[PDB]
C-alpha cells in the first residue's frame, strides 16, 4: 500500500508503518485529506474511498455496528460448526426447549404455533457483542485493530494521534499484533514516537526515515 | 354495552339487522369515525375501548400488542408448572454457558448477558396460526383475543354472518358466551332462524326472528 | 383477466361475480386471501403475482394515503402542472426567489450556512397534500380506492367483496360508471344478487350462468 | 465549571496533562461520565450536559437535535426583518393558491394545509456547510454548535492542539471568551504562550504560562 501527497516521495505502508508531521498545518492538511479523501492518492490499483478505515476517536468508535457484529456472528456459527460434539449438544438443548413449549402451546387455549431456534437467534438472544465498557485506550486500539482484521473489504486502517494515547511497549504490542496477522495501517502523528523508526516530515520539509 | 334511534343493550352476542342501505351505510360510517353516536358501560365508552372488523382475514390478530399479551400468558402458565419452568431454566443456563466458551476461545474480547424466556418465545415464532384459517376460523380466533384485550370492551363485526352457516353462527354465539365478552353483530341482510334487533326498510325496530 | 377455480371468467372492466351459497362464498374469499399462484385458485391475463393483487373488504379503513400511493399521486400532479407552462414557471420564478431571500439570511447569520433547493415535491410535501377521508361515506371512499386503483399500474386486479351492500342502485352505477371510462378491470364479489344488472352466478346447486336480476 | 479526578474551568481553559498514562487515564474517564471516579460540578453535571469531542471533522454538526435549534434561530432573524419575512409568506402563499387551483381541478378529492418557514428550511437542506471545512473551520462550528445548546453546560475538546496553529488557537479563544461558554482544552504537550493548569510526571499540579 502506498501514497503521495506533498512529499514527492511515495510512502509506503507496510504492516504497522508510522508517519510523522512536525509542521502542524502540514499536519491539519494531510488529515483534512483524509477525510476528504476520494490531491491525495492511494494505491497499481487506485483504492476506493469505502476501502479506507479511519479513526481518530478511539472511544467514541462503535465497534459493534450491524455489519461487524454480522461477520463476528458468521464466525462464531463456523467456529460452532467445527465443533460438531458442542453443536450437536446445543441442538438438543434447543430441540428439549422446544418440545417443552410446544407441550404448553398446546395447553393453551388459542391455537399457537412455533418455528424454531437456530443458532443465530441464540446469539441474538444472548446479547453477543464486543466488550468495551471497561476499555482502556490501549484494549480499545486492539479491538480496533482486529475488527480491521475481519474487515477484509477495508484495506487500510489509518489512526490518527493514536500514539498520543499510548506507552510505547504498548505501541509495540499493536505493531507485533500487526506484523503478525498481515493487516496494513499508518499512524498519523504531529509528535515523534518514541524509540523506533518513522518517516519523519520535519519542522523544514526534509523528509527522513530516521529514528527516535 | 348500550348504544343508540332507540337505546339498544348488547350483552353476550348480540345481532342489529339494519335493511335500508342508506342508513347502514350511515351507521358503519358512524361506527369508523366513532370518538355524534354513543356508546355507554353501567351508567361512556373511549375510542380505545372500541374494536372493529369488517375484514376477518386480514386482522392481524399477530399485532404486537396482542403479542405482548399472549407471551405474559404464555409465561404465567409457564410459571404455575414449576417442574417445566426449571428444566427450561437450566436448559438455558446450559446453552448460556456452551457459547460462553466459545466466546472464550474466540480472539477478541467478547461478552454475552443471558436468555430470559421471553426471548425464547420470541426465537420460537410462537403466535397464533392463520394461514390455514378458514372465516370461520378466524372469527372464533379474533373472539379470544378479545377476552384478552380487556381494554377492549366491545367488539363490532360487520357483514361476519354473510360469511357463515346459520350453525356456525351458533357456534360462535355461544363461544361468546362461554368468555362473557359483548360484540354486536351489525348486518343489512336478516340473520336466520333467531332474535335480532331489526330496523326495518320503514324504520321500525323490531326483536324478531 | 381471468379467474378459473371450477370454467373460467372474463373479468373486463366493473364485472359482478354473486356466489348463492354460503359455503362456496366463504371458500373463494378464503382462497382470495390465500392468493400465491401455486395454490387452488387461478388468475391470468398469462401470468399474475400476488404483488399485482388488490382485494379490499373493509373501506372505510384502507390507506389510501400510504407513502407508495402518495407517490403515484403526487407523480401525477406534477404532470398535471407540466401541462400549464405558465403556472409552472411561475412556481419555478416563486420559489426561486424564496431561495435567494433565505439565501441572503444564510449569509447574514454568523455561521456558515449552505441550502440546495426546492423542487416541486417538496412543495407537494411541504403542502400536507393527500387524499381527504375524515368526512368520506363508503360511497365517497369506494370512488378514491377506484381512482386509486387507476393510478397504481402495477395493480392489475382490483377485488371488492360485499360492496354492494353499502351502496345503493345508484350509487354502483357510478363506480361503474367511472371504472368503464379509465379501463381498470374491477371484480365485485357478492353473496346477494346485485339488484338490475348483468352479473355471473353461481347458484346453489353449482351451474354458472350470465344473466341481469 | 469545576473539575476533579481541583480544578476551575471558566471561558477558555486548557489543562495539560504530562505522564501519557495519567492522560490515557483521565480521557476514558472522561468517556465513562456517569458521577463515579470524576466529577464536573456547578451541583453536579448529568452526562447530556456533556460533550466531548475528539474527532473533529468526524462529528455530526449536524444533527437533528442542533439543526431544530439553528432553524428556530433563523426563523427567530427572520421575524426580525418583517419586510423579508413579509415577501416570503406573499410567495408562499401565491404558491399555495396555484397548487390550491390544480387540486380543485384534480379528479381525485385532494386537500393541502400550508406553508410555514420550518418546512420551508427543510425544503432547502438547510444546513451547516462541512464538506470543504479545515480542521479550523470546524472548530469554530462545534464551538458555535456549543453556543447554541443551552443544555450543554460543557465542552472537552481533547488533542484540538495538535491540528492548530498559535494564531489559530488565539481566534478560538478570542470567539469563547467573547461569546462567554466553558470549554476546557485536554492535552498532553504544552500549548505555548498561554496559561493552563499542568499535571507534572506526577503529581503536581501548577497553573503557568508556557
Ligand atoms: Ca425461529
Ligand atoms: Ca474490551
Ligand atoms: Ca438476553
Ligand atoms: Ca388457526
Ligand atoms: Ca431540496
Ligand atoms: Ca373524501
Ligand atoms: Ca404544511
Ligand atoms: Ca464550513
Amino acid at each position: 500500500r502506498v501514497n503521495f501527497s506533498l512529499l514527492e516521495e511515495p510512502i509506503e505502508i507496510e504492516k504497522a508503518t508510522f508517519l510523522t508531521i512536525k509542521d502542524v498545518q502540514s499536519f491539519a492538511h494531510l488529515v483534512k485529506l483524509i477525510y476528504q479523501y476520494d490531491n491525495e492518492l492511494k494505491l497499481q490499483k487506485g483504492l476506493k474511498p469505502t476501502e479506507l478505515f479511519v479513526v481518530t476517536d478511539i472511544l467514541g468508535y462503535d465497534v459493534n455496528s450491524a455489519a461487524t457484529l454480522k461477520l463476528i456472528y458468521g464466525d462464531l456459527e463456523a467456529q460452532l460448526n467445527d465443533k460438531p460434539e458442542v453443536k450437536s449438544m446445543i441442538e438438543k438443548l434447543t430441540g428439549t426447549i422446544s418440545q417443552l413449549i410446544g407441550y404448553e402451546l398446546l395447553e393453551h387455549e388459542m391455537d399457537l404455533e412455533e418455528d424454531g431456534i437456530i443458532v443465530q437467534e441464540l446469539f441474538k438472544a444472548l446479547g453477543i457483542k464486543i466488550e468495551t465498557t471497561s476499555d482502556t485506550i490501549f484494549e480499545k486500539v486492539m479491538e480496533i485493530t482486529q475488527v480491521h482484521r475481519y474487515l477484509s473489504k477495508k484495506k487500510l486502517l489509518i489512526f490518527i494521534n493514536a500514539c498520543t494515547y499510548l506507552t510505547e511497549d504498548e505501541v509495540q504490542q499493536v505493531v507485533e499484533y500487526i506484523s503478525l496477522n498481515n493487516v496494513d495501517v499508518l499512524f498519523l502523528e504531529q509528535r515523534v514516537v518514541q524509540n523506533r523508526f518513522q518517516y519523519i516530515l520535519d519542522e523544514n520539509f526534509y523528509l527522513s526515515y530516521e529514528k527516535a
